[PDB]
């Protein structure tokens, strides 16, 4: 519908109706749902919600299906006074029914198309669900492995996390301005607004701090990015920001989201954020907590009653303006009318079963594919990997049958349709035994039968890792390694004299050094969704070639955390020329390298790269271009992912060593040659300076080329004279 | 003498005689020395020195003796061609020749005269051979234990380590305005400016960063204390604040400490680091290294060539004023006076010989009274300790007999002065069978001596450690564990039968639960210096009653790094109601809670605290008076610590759940009662706002009055209405 007749309806709505409108509650406290009807009449009586305040309601959040959606809409439409039509909102994190690699995995990807599918796909059957927005993208920047949220997040570099997040919300969104017309499209939602993932010791919630300039520079790119693509929602953060919690945090949310990122829509608290801020001592009570976060511009209070209780005697006393209330009445139906939901509310689905849609066989190949773009092969010594497809397999360990590979914020996707290790090994390998192992133990009895069944086999491949519980949200683990039992597992089997491959899942960076020392491969398949077992057996006999790389350093121990690639030089670096000299920044019991660093991954292929000649000189404001050449040089077609980093060697502020500024995964047959190019922009050369401003200083930048962020040809460019 | 001779100095100066004196030299590099002449050549060639230089130079730091000085400075004073006599500086961190505890044992004696006793000690000492100047207090807050040097500081509370840098100061100088005169004070130099204890992840010389509001709010505080109470000189850190290398951040050198903190004295830079900030990556040469760090008000150079070789280009240039020179200068010149150096510049030692003054019985009295102020009674099971005089008693372990217990940044103690443990038993115990092993083995044969050693005798004391290089400067570790083979011998002698009391010898804390767990007593003696096994002694034995309480908090283990005591909430706090519960901020493996809180340690004695009555409303800008009333309800004499927290229940920013604000250590009788009285003036109820404005907001705020920061009880007070 027009805008005029929008405005026109905020002009119609009494005060109680407004603030209502501000409010998403469970679809279980509406009338009509179709599950949970038991919960309903306590949870209203709890939350002291009455039927004044569900049927004016805003929003839904985590309907159960189609028909609850449309129950709820229906009962919803015949009570509401002007026909405002409520908005469903869902966890969409990396697939609906059709389970995709957890976000992680799709980091080490380094595949955009990769990530956009996965989103479009999400979007195509969450959509047939009845769901009109997703939780997704999770930009949250992270370098501390012991967060269980880490499984959510692309990983350790911003530039990454930017460019696959906007990938995410072209998936979900396709063309932005037409949501109205492509209902297999739904709206997408940035989280968490800001730098949630520094969350200190690891700790779920727990304190966040940098100064404001780091903020910018590292923790604040991938939001923006998503913001400008033309992400519709953005939801706010747990954590404090420089002692503000986010939720009610004027600056970041005022000044920094709305004012310089220029973001227009939908603000939607955390789940409980608002009442939270309470908890964080920033509020006395309901009515403070109600009167901050409206005035920081949180238009949706989710699963709380700040709002719904607090509001109008706020705005009765003149604590809050009314104006704020109706902005933040109409960016909601505005988002309602991006929707198309004032000419159809079900949105496609009224006359139209789109059933059919959900979980077919060409999107569940989709999510295949994925899971062998995402995964990592860590070790292959002596080429154990590709196993023949005659190869005699005993399969060990706690994830050999074990149908927990969904990954963790799987809320839609259900184990009995994802495909096992067992299983999936067995459609491809004539002989398989099978010993499964209980997650955290390792008996006498499992020892004789891993021995017996190693004894009759030829290789071993030992399926290691965590239960999805152990991360996702409030999934915090203090010492980043599996269960003592799974390294005593790996300890024992290596002694059985047979090659072994380690087949690891799980959401985060481990302690893997142990792991590695103990089998003669090792890959990392994170949690690859609904395919995982065809997924596992395709990399496994190289059906496909293994070419992800590592979005996210793997330290050497817990206490190296946090490491990450782009890590400042400090006045006292370790050198190849000093190293064993006590007065140097290192650690006296470990290496200062993460055990694998950003960038890194093995492939069955050989590649050669080679960098056309670059200028030695640049003019301010100027892009360099960077020529490319690779061929693989083996006999085996594989994928290589192309890095390129930038170093600012002296600067205003102490620059990192390195940061990544354009990459592309490379697909070639035996023998194939391509050529790419890439432009980095005076933006690349470019920071924030001590005063906050984004500045491009003249100087000397090194421009590395290679396969990791340490498999790299070095280049020197002078920067200076005249802005173009 | 008079300051118009001081400005007619700076004034008859050369430019090149300018330049030097802002340049600091070891000892051996001057003519006169009298040790190490054999590194003096190489040493000269390779910093390319002159003899213009060096006797030009402003500073000598680490002489070696009274003899080393007198040396240096009568052949400096035959050829300088004004009479400027160098300033002697060092390193008297923790004892000069008696060496007291380590500062953060001394930071858990809570006892500002211990502190205060310990620098009146050291500087009696170190002026005794010949220094002026020393390179303490130690003033960075830590709350990373992988960090070598919080053996430095006095641990993780800014109010504590306020407090007791005042008293070291204090302790130095005496009254500052008279060190021309006090010739047996010396001036102190407080360090690090600013906040490098922060290291990430525990890194030597690593990246630190917080918000500038943080900064202010934890960090800055014990610097400014000590300033305002009269240090004579500032040293800069290594580490980058916000992303500028401290030595030439302009705006914490010259904006936060000479602007706002009104430091008017020399700023020394850490060793190396004005050429350190090339390494950083924020100057791409010496000269800009120079001309940056002067910008930025360092007015002394340590044993690094960037000012001596770039500053005479850069004035002559005009990319310097030779104003910022002659303002280094003076400040130089004026220390230089206020040390009696232009009447005396042997500071008291010509005619003196003052050998009579180092390590004298009194001194040691001093040292072992300190040492049993500062250990901490962490575990006594079942009344083990004290043991009876005739307690027979098998000591082992790696700490046995080691003489390695004077600690870290101990420059010029001697061990064989030091009282190992065995020395020390046995002045006070008649039967004592000792089996020593090495600190990283447990071998079959230990094994057996002693299993032989502890059949023969009663109970076991069992001395662990570490070795004082596993600390200090450079000595960071990723885990904060002793040897496994420490582990491994506590699980073996807790087999044989016997009561175990460990005694633990070492800089950091480190992981205890299974030592604690293995064993019926545990004292945490941690270096004690020079009378370290009678500290041991007297306490085991109860001619001392432990009296410590822990100053940093001892984490669960590695992986819960960064914890500590003053907190923020979080907006999912685990309660004691929701304990169990997923959705809230815990860890899965481990307890929020460390596994020992600051301001916690036992007594042989049993206290009882009673508060008398408050107020329940107080005016903003009134002081809170504290009265309590302590008593002693054992037969056994003994001291506690009694400790006042306050907290800001709501605020503008999150603020933590507990501050300490007041602290006395109380000595009491067998059945013996006192009353101590604290006032807490509305400073206590301040903090840094997100404009970085010092405020006392109204509200509610709660009162904590025990002993430690759990064992408390609470009080409620209400501030609003009028101000004063
Ligand atoms: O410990 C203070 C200094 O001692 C010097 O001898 C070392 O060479 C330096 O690297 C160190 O910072
Ligand atoms: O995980 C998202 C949310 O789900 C709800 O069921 C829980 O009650 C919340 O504590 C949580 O933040
Ligand atoms: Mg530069
Ligand atoms: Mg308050």
């Amino acid at each position: 519908m027009e805008q005029e007749k929008v405005q026109e309806l905020v002009s119609q709505m009494t005060l109680d109706e407004k603030i209502a409108q501000c409010l998403q509650l469970s679809p279980f406290l509406f009338k009509g749902t179709n599950k949970n009807a038991e919960l309903t009449g306590p949870l209203l009586q709890e939350m002291k919600l009455t039927d004044a305040h569900t049927e004016n309601a805003g929003s839904v959040l985590g309907s159960s299906s189609a028909l609850d959606m449309i129950g709820i809409q229906e009962a919803y439409l015949k009570t509401n006074r002007l026909g405002i039509p409520l908005v469903f909102m869902a966890d969409v994190i990396h697939g609906y029914k059709t389970v995709f690699p957890i976000p992680l995995a799709l980091g080490c990807s380094f595949d955009r198309e990769t990530v956009r599918v996965m989103a479009e796909v999400s979007a195509l059957e969450a959509t047939a669900d009845g769901h009109h927005v997703t939780f997704s993208p999770m930009l949250d920047l992270v370098r501390d492995p012991r967060w269980g949220r880490v499984m959510e997040s692309t990983g350790e570099d911003p530039f990454l996390n930017s460019e696959l997040g906007k990938a995410m919300v072209d998936g979900y969104q396709g063309d932005a301005s037409k949501l109205n017309e492509n209902l297999e499209q739904m709206a997408a939602c940035v989280k968490h607004f800001a730098a949630y993932g520094a969350a200190e010791a690891g700790l779920e919630y727990n304190t966040v701090n940098m100064s404001t300039r780091e903020l910018y520079q590292n923790y604040l790119p991938a939001y923006n990015a998503a913001i400008q693509a033309g992400a519709k929602l953005v939801m706010t953060a747990f954590n404090v920001v420089d002692g503000i919690p986010a939720t009610m945090n004027k600056w970041l949310n005022r000044d920094v989201l709305r004012g310089e990122m220029e973001f227009d829509g939908v603000l939607i608290s955390a789940w409980g954020a608002v009442a939270e801020v309470i908890n964080h001592g920033t509020a006395r009570n309901p009515k403070e907590a109600a009167q901050f976060s409206m005035e920081a511009g949180v238009d949706l209070e989710m699963m709380t009653t700040c709002y719904i209780h607090e509001l109008k005697g706020l705005i009765e006393e003149g604590k809050l303006s009314e104006n704020l209330l109706d902005e933040a009445v109409l960016r909601m139906l505005n988002l309602k009318n991006d929707l198309g939901l004032f000419e159809d509310p079900y949105r496609g689905l009224k006359n139209n079963d789109r059933t059919k849609d959900i979980l077919t066989d060409e999107s569940r190949g989709k999510a295949r594919a994925a899971g062998v773009e995402s995964a990592v092969l860590l070790e292959n010594k002596s080429r154990l990997l590709p196993l023949a497809k005659e190869a005699k397999i005993a399969l060990v360990g706690p994830l050999a049958t074990s149908p927990d590979i969904l990954g963790g914020w799987n809320v839609y996707g259900e184990e009995k349709d994802g495909i096992n290790v067992e299983t999936g090994l067995r459609e491809v390998f004539e002989t398989v035994e099978v010993v499964s192992t209980e997650y955290t133990e390792l008996s006498e009895e499992d020892k004789v039968a891993v021995k017996a069944a190693v004894q009759n086999m030829d290789v071993v491949v030992l399926a290691l890792g965590e239960k999805n519980e152990w991360g996702g949200e409030a999934g915090s683990l203090a010492t980043i390694r599996l269960p003592e039992a799974q390294y005593q597992l790996a300890k024992f089997v290596q002694t059985l004299g047979k090659p072994v491959v380690i087949t690891l899942f799980n959401g985060r960076p481990l302690e893997v050094k142990e792991l590695a020392e103990s089998s003669d491969a090792l890959l990392e398949l994170w949690f690859p969704g609904t395919e995982a077992g065809r997924v596992t057996a395709d990399l496994l006999s190289g059906a496909s070639n293994p070419s992800g790389k590592l979005s996210m350093s793997f330290p050497q121990t817990t206490g190296q955390i946090p490491v990450y690639y782009n890590h400042l030089r400090t006045g006292r670096p370790q050198t190849p020329e000093n190293k064993g000299e006590r007065y140097v920044s290192h650690y006296l019991d470990i290496p200062n390298e993460p055990f694998y660093p950003f960038g890194y991954g093995k492939s069955y292929s050989e590649f050669e790269l080679k960098t056309s000649s670059l200028p030695k000189e640049l003019n301010l404001g100027e892009s360099l271009h960077v020529e490319v050449t690779i061929k693989n040089i083996s006999d085996i077609a594989g994928k290589e992912v192309i890095q390129v980093y930038l170093q600012d060697v002296t600067a205003s502020i102490s620059r990192p060593v390195k940061e990544l500024k354009a990459f592309e995964k490379v697909a070639l047959q035996a023998g194939e040659e391509k050529t790419v190019t890439f432009e980095l922009t005076s933006e690349a050369f470019s920071f924030y300076n001590h005063q906050l401003e984004k500045v491009q200083e003249p100087g000397l930048h090194r421009v590395f080329v290679g396969t990791s962020s340490e498999d790299v040809d070095v280049f020197e460019v002078e920067v200076g004279g005249y802005v173009l």
